[PDB]
């Protein structure tokens, strides 16, 4: 099933992309949770973090390397948190595996 | 001493006690002691990295793995509901020790925002 971030992806919809690579996209979150919110998104479809395969390891790395460049690059200087949600507990709001970065204020403890 | 000598290099070590969940010749996945769910754990590299800003780009696949690995010890502790995967950077991320760690949280519903 496509998403939202699908569309995104396809350029058909607009975002406020931060940056693209090959296997990647960037982009600010459209509900931001902090002054800097947004997501890494591997082009490819998997649905969730519980159905990733082995061979996704070093793709979901680089969504993690692409998050924290990427934050470097906004500013964020005095630190940010990373999340991932799986399911209805993990309150995941897409069906399409999504890094989000959030910072620009303090963030606070327990994270949700 | 490989590892550091956080807590965290100290319990890949075995010289700090922890309940481990999962371990292999990359990780270690362990329960955190001041769970903020009812089921909170810890994945983190063997190898030391204090923090994730300063992760090298051929740290990729390492830190793929840990999600793979969180992913998988959720899956065996049945959180079949769901959970949320948490790192911290830094001082306005509320990171405590600098050892990269990713947090699993599950067995309740998570709010937004996630702190």
């Amino acid at each position: 099933g496509d998403t939202i971030f699908g569309k995104i992806i396809r350029k058909e919809i607009p975002a406020k992309i931060i940056f693209e690579d090959d296997r990647c996209l960037a982009f600010h979150d459209i509900s931001p949770q902090a002054p800097t919110h947004f997501l890494v998104i591997p082009k490819k479809h998997i649905s969730q973090i519980s159905v990733a395969e082995d061979d996704d390891e070093s793709l979901l790395g680089h969504l993690m390397i692409v998050g924290k460049k990427c934050a470097a690059d906004l500013g964020l200087n005095k630190g940010y948190r990373m999340v991932v949600n799986e399911g209805s507990d993990g309150g995941q709001s897409v069906y399409h595996v999504h890094l989000h970065v959030l910072g620009g204020r303090q963030m606070h403890w327990p994270p949700g």
